[PDB]
């Protein structure tokens, strides 16, 4: 019986990542999502300056990947075996490449940051998308079921669906030409859990 | 359990499967491939990159999910699950660190055409001055001599060798930082790690 503290801004960002996993496993938590305001206080106090947090029981941990890997093994969404929980890293590490190239043009392209968003669009997000998803999309087919690892939901497939779903709204057709992850995309948010979660949640930019 | 480790014939991302198979003494194929024979075996890879780790007939990609994997194998992961966790942790923190070096390594090091003084002023320095301190801090919590815990983990490893790469293409690049190279030293000190440090292929990075 433990009592989880989940600290982030209002946004979904790498956030939502936990929170999602929280969900899923219908663990309660406190969802506190910081004002603006409270950040510049907090910084200093924080093990790397920023956000997401986890407090568990007191105790810090900060990096959202090792949040989202440390609650899906408490919660048994990790993988069955100690190969499926690499294979489950394994994946999301990939995810987490893809996403490095995106992440550094977001600004521009949500229009926050003045920029050709057509020239980054060509020139970054539209060849990092080739690249990536394709494989993202061969490693769903190693497993048959409808999971990157295993026949049941584990933390990468929370993560990457959520992301890739509103990477969707950024990038026009961002999905368009891979229906193996469209499906992956739509069962995963279909799950009882999820499904409720986002239709109850904030609605943020991003 | 037969390992066998794919990956080039320098350090880089590989390096760190080798020295947390050495530090726990486990025998493994050190499978170092030439340039000739990466055309056809990319393709076969599951996202066509290096490295792999292959476990009894089982392919692993992901430099970071092979540390970790491996670690918990050879109990070099954490003696708890939050231990585990903060192991995690500070690697994410230095993968950060190094997503900043990493991209001007080829400029730094002369492979690609650049300025390498704008690259240090610009990039190099403000990344170390940034990231060091954090890492200094999270040694300095522990108490004992690692990261975490009272022994060394994958973490440990596969850090302080990284950071002693780097000493060579960034100038005075631990100066200021005492508590950082005792640890670098303490953790390539260990037996196994001067050991496998000394017979290991002398490759730049
Ligand atoms: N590698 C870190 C990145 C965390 C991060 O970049 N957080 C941002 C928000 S997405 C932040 O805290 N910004 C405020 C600041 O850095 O001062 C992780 O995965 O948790
Ligand atoms: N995110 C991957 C990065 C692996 C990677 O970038 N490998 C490079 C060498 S360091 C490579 O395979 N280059 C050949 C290629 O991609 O075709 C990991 O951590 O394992």
């Amino acid at each position: 019986m433990p009592q989880y503290k989940l600290t982030y801004f209002d946004i979904r960002g790498l956030g939502e990542g936990a929170r999602l996993i929280f969900h899923q496993a219908g663990v309660k938590f406190e969802d506190n999502r910081l004002k603006r305001e409270d950040w510049p206080a907090l910084k200093p106090k924080t093990p790397f300056g920023q956000l997401p947090l986890l407090e568990v029981d007191g105790e810090v941990l900060a990096q959202s990947a090792a949040i989202y890997r440390y609650l899906g093994r408490q919660f048994g969404l990790a993988g069955k075996t100690p190969m499926e929980e690499a294979q489950v890293d394994s994946i999301f590490d990939q995810f987490k490449d893809f996403m490095a190239e995106l992440r550094p043009c977001f600004r521009v392209l949500a229009g926050f940051e003045e920029g050709d968003k057509e020239k980054v669009l060509k020139e970054v997000a539209v060849p990092a998308r080739d690249k990536h998803l394709p494989l993202l999309e061969k490693f769903l087919a190693k497993s048959g079921s409808e999971y990157m690892v295993g026949k049941s939901v584990t933390w990468a497939d929370l993560v990457i669906t959520d992301s890739l779903a509103s990477w969707e709204s950024l990038i026009p057709d961002f999905l368009s030409g891979h229906l193996q992850l469209k499906k992956y995309i739509e069962h995963v948010r279909e799950l009882p859990n999820i499904k409720k979660w986002i239709a109850e949640r904030p609605k943020t930019p991003y």
